């Protein structure tokens, strides 16, 4: 029952300790409090009545912003995003390119505006400040952790960019983990537009901040000593829109290519598998069979672990966007396999993160531009940081499944 | 009657003089002739029979080029831009992304071709030469003024780029005003494709050249002493297409974001306004209520000034493309408020310009790349240049409403 | 009969010799074997039973990869690329922007993956090695020739980039000719998706390698003495997708502009032609009338030479993508003029190449970045290289028509 979840949390903590750079340097206050905050934050908004109301209140607000932003894409694509599309194409009336991708543009513009006004910096300063005073983590790495709740892995360190070239290896590693453990506000609304429950996305986003620090300080404890704009609001919106556009195009091209490549792989796997009496062999089977124990460990029922392993595995070997794309049909009435509500929650939390191998190259570019003489350290800690970010997503999923 | 229009012209001239850097340095020949040309050009093509025939003749030619260019977008998007779209989606069958945006690509390619052949330089040399011999303005600032009739604010100074780093503050300010007072050939066909009368767009484009110089020399008189390629036509077209593409993507992303942001603002304004007994409070109401006296001053009837203020205000606080998008439904039979034909003309002329605050950042990049040591002067004169460009659009609207 | 084809081959060889930089320096082994290989390769896969089976076997494999890749674009555009589009828009249900362009993204990602795994380098090393041992051509120019069978003119020299800045003028010219005579794997599937027979595209791609070297060494014999990576496979796919995206956007913008410009030209040509009693005068008539002898020379029947000249001419004065776009309707049942199966083959082979004037500027950028001090030589040999690449396509067409 609930005992399998507590065992799951222990295993996840255990792996991090085994992969630590110095187990004797692990600050018990830091990693103890970081786990405590993530666990309590989960208990607050998923179990406690008042916390559930604040979560649904924030989520409904987010859901309202999405609809407002949809006026923009509705103007540009007209009837191609109207209700008439379902009367004609049925299920195929939902055009992903026009329904989901433009959201990345609107939310990038919005966040850019919220930065210009000082609203973003205000919230980050409060959250990031509360983390460092409770965990003993440094100022810069804590602000980046809090920033990662709302923005992406390359945008979050910008709030502390003059402190990045000289921050310690542990600090830099945590900054990397802050981004890998979390997502961004832009794609959050994208996944939400695909059918993923906003409550789960918002929750996993907030739990990423203490979770990211937790496994960063477990696997890479501090062994050193740390230290310590657009002309107007309309320009801010324009710059944000431009950034979101480029990003919308990149995601769209990636999805066309990756899904296409997966279709090619399955074709080959059918022929190769046929040589061993398994012509039905696909990539989903391999990933599901290999990640089933991992899915079972985080609280997924035995009879649903294999299907859950398909999505979690695909998120790891590729990215979370491709995973969500294959998981979204399981959230509709036309789902091939009806999953339990708890299993739907666990997958949503376990997928909610940028933790993948390809994110290392992205970290090298974005974070590396802030500190060009530190690209060596980033590439060195890349794989470990992905593992740490992965463990944070898995932990958040285990916690979510515990109180559900 | 016609007395309210002449008062409007006087007020617009008055504001420019009050905001001048030196009223005693204002050359009466320059500003007298510049206003005379703009006023006579208006009288010519909007009142005089022969001038109206030349205007409708040029406009029909422009309208033919658009249809020719539409063969390109029809090939690429097929039935999504056919008549069948209206039989299925009705009004929503008009997909803006495929109907309007591709025009920016075709016209950018065309203008690039017309530059390679020397056709553009020929027309500019004639118009720009006639301006300097009549106004006493310098060679470079006059050519840029004439160039701005056909191309954008960043492309126009390219015909005089080696003279830009060393031109006087008054010259540079005029070059800035030449672009802010005008639009570009690419978007002209875009606005035309949205329902805006081509005759008004062509007229306002030509009246921008003397109008831009007029308020540039009023607000910033000359107190100093002025001075004085693709391998083939197919490469020219390719480069122009590429530029138009990037530009089409930028405009599309901006519209999705800005319209989305406006929808968010209205949602908030409804809640905030509700605290003061005005739950129906929107951005259009604020802009309309605040720009109604300005609209009434340029010749809009009292009972139509508020609606006209919504579009003029939106053009100023954002850009003219967003304004035209909200004004285009008022040019159809399904218009929420039936406006007089004169009011439709005034709004079309008052909106026809790149005069907005966001254009300053664009001027800093484009025009600043031609003279990097002059970016300081550009940012300093930015706001004044926007005002000057705004006054030129308003003046052109007042004149247009006078002869109508 | 077959005598007209052999005369065609002789004329094509004759022109190259007349335009040679040194006829006395022409290596008879090189140009004799190069023609022999291209002729035998044609005889192998178009006439010989076993060769026809290997061709249809490879083509069916390519056709399977395309369908697999189409799962990506089907996910993104949903019902807009489904069969329902034909029930509603009929022929206009085929949306080029969503049917053809995304293929460029998937195949760029795939090729990028096949490079990371070492599969591409393996095949190139075998083919490129066989060429140099049989023709006596240098190592680097032979590998680039073999690489050009699968990738584009700017990507092919990358397999020998450290040898490019110091290769001889003849070597550099051959590298240029290798790209102009061939296409790329990405657009191959694009043209295939437009109705062009894959068998012809694959054949012309392979015949481009010896054909490119043939006319390179004829027109520019060697008079000097020659000499002699992404972190993971998922990053490779991502980078390839990104490159294909940018390329898909460029092609799309080019087609909108060029087709639009052609529509404008025809409008003007109708008015100009009307002055000489030819109001029906169009660009297709001019190109067809001017390229008819050339089409007749390569094996096109007298009563089909004019129509064939329209496409071949358009490919030369613009690019092969615009040509294929106007030729694709002639491959359907709704063709305005029913052409013989041999004529359809000849046009497909004669169009299958990047040989156009605009490709010189592309060569200056791509190939020039590998050797910035050699951009002078590239621009100097540009036109000659286009002619050489043109002759290779024409030769491949003559050969194809011979065995058909
Ligand atoms: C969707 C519509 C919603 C309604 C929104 C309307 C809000 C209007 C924005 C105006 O804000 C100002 O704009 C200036 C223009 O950029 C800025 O000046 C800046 O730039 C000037 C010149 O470029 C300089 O003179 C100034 O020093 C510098 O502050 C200035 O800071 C900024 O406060
Ligand atoms: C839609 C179809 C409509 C039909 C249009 C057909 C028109 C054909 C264009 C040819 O124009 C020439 O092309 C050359 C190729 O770039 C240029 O050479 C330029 O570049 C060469 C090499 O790159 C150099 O040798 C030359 O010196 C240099 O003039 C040359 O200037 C230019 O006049
Ligand atoms: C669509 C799904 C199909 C399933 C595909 C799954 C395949 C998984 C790819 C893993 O490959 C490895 O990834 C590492 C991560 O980049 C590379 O490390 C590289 O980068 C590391 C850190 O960034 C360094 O530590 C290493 O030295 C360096 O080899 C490494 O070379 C590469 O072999
Ligand atoms: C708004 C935003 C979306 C985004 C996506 N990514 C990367 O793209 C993948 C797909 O979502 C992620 O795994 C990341 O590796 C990123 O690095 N920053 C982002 N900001
Ligand atoms: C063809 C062309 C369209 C264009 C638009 N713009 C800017 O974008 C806004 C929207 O139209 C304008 O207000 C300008 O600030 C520009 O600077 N140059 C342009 N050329
Ligand atoms: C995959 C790929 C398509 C491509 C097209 N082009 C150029 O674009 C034109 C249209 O196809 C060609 O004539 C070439 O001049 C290129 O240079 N490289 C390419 N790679
Ligand atoms: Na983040
Ligand atoms: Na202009
Ligand atoms: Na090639």
């Amino acid at each position: 029952s609930l005992f399998m979840s507590c065992c799951g949390m222990a295993v996840l903590l255990g792996i991090a300790v085994l992969l630590s750079s110095n187990r004797k340097a692990i600050n018990l206050r830091t990693v103890g409090g970081a786990f405590a905050i993530q666990f309590s934050l989960g208990a607050f908004i998923l179990y406690v009545p008042w916390g559930q109301e604040l979560l649904r209140g924030f989520s409904d607000a987010v859901s309202n912003v999405i609809n407002y932003g949809n006026d923009g894409t509705s103007f540009l694509f007209g009837g191609l995003v109207s209700g008439k599309m379902f009367e004609v194409f049925g299920g195929g009336g939902f055009i992903f390119a026009f329904r989901v991708l433009p959201t990345l543009i609107f939310f990038s513009a919005l966040i850019s505006v919220l930065y210009y006004l000082g609203v973003m910096q205000w919230v980050i300063r409060i959250l990031g400040g509360g983390l460092q005073k409770a965990l003993g983590t440094s100022r810069a790495e804590s602000m980046s952790a809090a920033a990662n709740i709302f923005v992406g892995q390359t945008e979050a360190p910008l709030v502390v960019r003059p402190f990045v070239p000289k921050m310690t290896q542990s600090e830099l590693f945590a900054v990397m983990c802050g981004g890998l453990a979390s997502i961004a506000g832009g794609v959050l609304a994208g996944y939400a537009s695909m059918g993923v429950k906003i409550e789960y996305l918002v929750a996993a986003s907030f739990m990423a901040a203490p979770g990211g620090l937790l496994f960063a300080k477990l696997m890479m404890p501090e062994t050193e000593k740390p230290q310590d704009k657009p002309a107007n609001v309309i320009d801010a919106a324009a710059g944000g829109a431009s950034a979101g556009l480029q990003l919308a195009l990149n995601v769209g091209a990636m999805l066309i290519a990756f899904i296409g490549l997966i279709a090619l792989i399955n074709g080959m796997l059918g022929g190769i598998g046929g040589w061993f009496g398994m012509p039905e062999l696909k990539l989903e089977m391999l990933l599901g069979w290999l990640f089933a124990p991992l899915a079972f460990l985080i609280g997924v029922p035995w009879n649903e672990a294999t299907v859950a392993g398909e999505f979690i595995g695909l998120k790891t070997v590729a990215n979370e966007f491709v995973a969500y794309s294959q998981f979204a049909p399981y959230l509709t009435e036309a789902a091939p396999v009806v999953l339990s509500e708890k299993t739907k929650a666990i997958i949503s939390f376990a997928l909610c993160g940028f933790a993948n191998l390809s994110s290392i190259a992205i970290l090298l570019g974005g974070l590396g531009s802030l500190a060009p003489k530190r690209r060596g350290d980033i590439a060195r800690m890349g794989v470990k940081a992905v593992i740490a970010g992965t463990l944070s997503n898995l932990m958040a999923a285990t916690i979510a499944g515990f109180f559900l």
